[PDB]
């Protein structure tokens, strides 16, 4: 079970704005987005707030911290830039901005590039210099996602871009995975052998179709860093881009393990480093709700 450990909102807010999360490197404290822009630091089991600062000037999306502690990428809905780099050591500092894209993600191997999306183009960018180092699109073999995003493979040589993988090193398309749905590009598996595409599982090796998945229909995924357990939830056709409900999977075997409906609109979920904790973004109220009044709930996996 899900056994529910805290819940918080946002402090010194008439509504609450949370719309993003991930566990710092500090053991015992989240970082969240809100929707105004700001990135906050709450100790996530007594809920109160230790800092807080200023990112965007639109809502947060999506953001990532670097393992090491000393990076963060933020994404914002309708800012300019719509995503930035940030410096966490001394002085809280944006580092790069990159202006056009909507979603980035660090490289995984050696967190030393980002990947950046923009509709159904990749960006490659080096951190040191902020430097576009590749584009990637090929008009021949694009499938014109609708919520693509662009990602790196465990050891950072390969990249899927709109269902299509490259090599990053000669900056080729050596394959195309057929389109199968309107809206979901697709990630790697953590294992570094297979693409799940919507509810294809693709072998890497023979581009073999390995399994069908109907329960990963329109969701986002993430795996937790054991790479164990897979999390999926539906996006929705200051909106949730989730329902209420998300699903873990057996990451071996694709094997349900759980549905859970929180009966409230997601908006994130992220586990911690250790894989003990689950905080989930969800608004209160009712499904659907037009207020805008979040909570993070943190529970034990
Ligand atoms: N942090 C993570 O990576 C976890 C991941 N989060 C997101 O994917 C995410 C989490 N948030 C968003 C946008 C938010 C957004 O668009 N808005 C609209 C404006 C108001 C704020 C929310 C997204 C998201 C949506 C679409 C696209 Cl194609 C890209 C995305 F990153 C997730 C994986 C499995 C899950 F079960 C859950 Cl609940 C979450």
């Amino acid at each position: 079970a899900f056994r529910p450990i805290s819940v918080f909102r946002e402090a010194n807010e008439d509504e609450s704005g949370f719309t993003c999360c991930a566990f710092s490197a500090r053991e015992r404290f989240l970082m969240l987005g809100t929707c105004t822009g700001q990135l906050k630091l709450y100790n996530v089991f007594s809920g109160q707030e230790e800092a807080s600062y200023n990112c965007h000037n639109s809502a947060i999306t999506h953001l990532e911290p670097s393992r090491d502690g000393s990076l963060l990428l933020t994404s914002a809905t309708w800012s300019q830039p719509l995503s930035a780099l940030w410096g966490m050591k001394s002085v809280f500092d944006m580092k790069h901005s990159f202006t056009e894209d909507h979603y980035v993600e660090f490289s995984k191997h050696s967190q030393d590039r980002v990947i950046g999306t923009k509709g159904d183009i990749a960006h490659i960018y080096d951190i040191q210099t902020g430097n576009k180092l590749l584009t990637l699109f090929n008009p021949d073999l694009a499938n014109n996602y609708k919520r693509n995003c662009a990602t790196f493979n465990p050891t950072d040589d390969l990249v899927l871009n709109d269902g299509v993988l490259w090599d990053v090193r000669s900056a080729q398309a050596i394959h195309k995975f057929d389109k199968f749905n309107m809206n979901i590009s697709g990630v790697f598996h953590p294992n570094g052998l297979e693409v799940i595409i919507n509810t294809e599982i693709w072998d890497l090796r023979t581009f073999h179709l390995l399994h069908t998945v109907p329960a990963l229909d329109q969701c986002r995924v993430v795996f937790n860093h054991t790479g164990t357990v897979m999390y999926g939830a539906m996006l929705q056709a200051m909106k949730s881009p989730f329902g209420s409900s998300f699903r873990t999977f057996n990451a071996t075997d694709y094997k349900p393990i759980a549905t859970i409906d929180v009966k409230r609109n997601i908006f994130d979920l992220c586990t911690d480093t250790k894989d003990c904790y689950l905080a989930v973004i969800e608004n209160q109220g009712s499904m659907d709700a037009l207020n805008m009044d979040t909570v993070c709930r943190l529970y034990e996996v």
